[PDB]
């Protein structure tokens, strides 16, 4: 009768095909075996629940009938996952909600089922943390960087992070960050990990209506799948059906991106939630990834955070040689391929299309925030998530600092927004003040006073 049991749905195969071979006919393949078939579903026969499991099961050997759908095969019906996944280790007790949602599911819902259900505030910034997902390592300089620079952004601005949620990832990351920094105001902080349901090891040990689930971290069972993360606060189990497969969580994390960019960040202001991007190890697909930020409406502005690994050194060695418009100078096409030949294992054909990728990113040159860590004077990565959404998106100077002003941090504000050269109109700097008095923003009438306002 709850809102979470009237709503959400889950998804389960019930018209198997399967993917092998016959000895003669329509069945086993091993030896007999009476279970080692292979559905599309991706679970085996046995698996599905008590019906649909039986012989005649979909020469031939399994073929011009295949066609699967996880929109023409799978049954909704609703949700039997949802609670508190009450971590066993970590001394610290880490209570963290959960629910299994459809990939269908519509993105208001979502929506109403994080700030209504969960009763989560609205956030004031969101930050998506892509990269590796491979489990890979960080020297120990960029790592108590990026963990000191990460948090400070998501507890001066309150701000939502988007990770995978699952241990194999870049959100490990974030859980170390989690970790070895502050817990005090940690509680303030949203951590949303929004991971497949085919991926969870324990995924039936979260089964149940409203329930604190027990939950392992660890003892690694030859690591074949992957487990959730001790220091994410609320996961979006995505389900489609199937088992042991990755994609279905990609469509439902970017369509919250959108809807939360749509929402307004305050009742006096008037603009949406800012989505900010950060890439720290990459991949071949995350060069996919930024380039799809950077071109949809208006666009995410990406942070690459240079020495963390793979791709994102990548995406750094390119912004580093190329001219303001991007253009390399007709003397490093071979020398930049062959460094994507020795990262991307490819050879000579998908390393110069993964290429042309990378020049399609620098035609936007001014949505790419680079962040060398410590060979810089520009650090502090919270200064640079925070400006490369006032820099590139071509704003009103008034409408960075509301944004600012949203934020009730004046250090970005008074270096950034306050610079020479800055043109001010006749009502923005009397309205801005208007707002900061409302707001209870204190150090920004401080701020306006000194310039100009009476």
């Amino acid at each position: 009768k709850s809102w979470i049991e009237s709503t959400l749905t889950k998804r389960e195969c019930v018209y198997i095909i399967p993917s092998s071979k016959d000895p003669h006919r329509c069945l086993p393949g091993c030896q007999i075996c009476q279970q080692l078939v292979r559905c599309f579903c991706g679970r085996l026969v046995k698996q599905h629940a008590c019906f649909t499991a039986s012989l005649a099961m979909k020469e031939h050997f399994n073929q011009a009938i295949e066609e699967w759908s996880v929109e023409k095969h799978t049954e909704q019906s609703p949700t039997d996952a949802y609670g508190v996944i009450n971590f066993q280790g970590g001394s610290h007790s880490y209570r963290a909600k959960y629910v299994r949602l459809s990939y269908d599911t519509k993105p208001e819902i979502i929506l109403q089922l994080l700030l209504k259900e969960w009763q989560m505030e609205l956030p004031k910034l969101v930050i998506s943390v892509h990269g590796g997902m491979q489990k890979f390592e960080l020297h120990p300089r960029i790592k108590q960087l990026l963990g000191k620079g990460l948090i400070k952004a998501a507890v001066t601005t309150g701000a939502w992070i988007l990770t995978g949620g699952v241990n194999t990832g870049v959100a490990k990351h974030v859980g170390d960050a989690l970790k070895e920094h502050a817990s005090r105001s940690s509680r303030k902080i949203c951590t949303i990990g929004i991971a497949p349901w085919g991926v969870i090891e324990n995924r039936n040990d979260l089964v149940g209506r409203d329930v604190v689930a027990p939950y392992q971290t660890l003892l690694n069972p030859l690591s074949k799948l992957n487990v959730l993360n001790n220091l994410h606060s609320h996961f979006i189990l995505v389900d489609d059906g199937t088992v042991g497969k990755y994609g279905a969580e990609v469509r439902l994390r970017r369509e919250l991106e959108k809807t939360i960019n749509q929402q307004r960040i305050h009742a006096r202001i008037g603009q949406g939630v800012p989505v900010v991007a950060l890439i720290f190890e990459g991949g071949p697909n995350v060069i996919l990834t930024v380039l799809e930020y950077l071109q949809e409406s208006p666009p995410v502005p990406v942070v690459v955070c240079e020495g963390t690994g793979r791709a994102a050194d990548l995406l750094a060695y390119i912004h580093k040689q190329t001219e303001e418009g991007g253009n390399l100078p007709d003397a490093a096409e071979p020398d930049i391929i062959s460094t994507i030949k020795k990262t991307f294992n490819f050879g000579q054909s998908e390393a110069v299309h993964l290429f042309q990728t990378m020049m399609e990113c620098m035609k936007k040159k001014e949505l790419i925030t680079v962040f060398h860590i410590g060979s810089e004077d520009h650090q502090d990565i919270d200064v640079a998530i925070l400006t490369a959404l006032l820099k590139g998106t071509n704003a009103s100077a008034f409408d960075q600092l509301i944004l600012t002003l949203a934020w009730d941090r004046v250090d970005i504000a008074k270096n950034h927004v306050f610079v020479y050269g800055q043109q001010w109109l006749v009502g923005s700097l009397e309205q801005a003040m208007l707002d900061a008095l409302v707001m209870d923003r204190v150090s920004f009438v401080k701020l306006l006073i000194e310039n100009g306002v009476s």
